[PDB]
């Protein structure tokens, strides 16, 4: 898998399922890559710079996986 982004800003308590089903504690400066499923608990708030030049922003006790309609890439 390819690091499709990375974290700028991170909060809370987060974890990140590759696409094994593994997940993977994350924080500040770790790379994001196009599959995982993103955990974050209570007070979690994370922001992923996506390496196309978009970010994003997960929030709390939330579950979302790195998908398409997550890194909607401007070139290509």
């Amino acid at each position: 898998g390819n690091a499709i982004g990375f974290i700028t800003k991170l909060d809370g308590s987060v974890t990140v399922q590759s696409i094994n089903g593994q997940e993977r504690v994350l924080k500040l400066g770790d790379p994001i890559f196009f599959g995982e499923t993103v955990l974050t608990g209570g007070s979690g708030s994370v922001t992923i710079a996506f390496v196309d030049g978009t970010d994003v922003v997960i929030g709390g006790d939330s579950i979302v996986e790195m998908t398409d309609e997550i890194y909607n890439t401007g070139d290509n």
